[PDB]
């Protein structure tokens, strides 16, 4: 959920 996996593309 960290924003380098799901912040970053979805």
């Amino acid at each position: 959920w960290n924003p380098a996996d799901y912040g970053g593309i979805k």
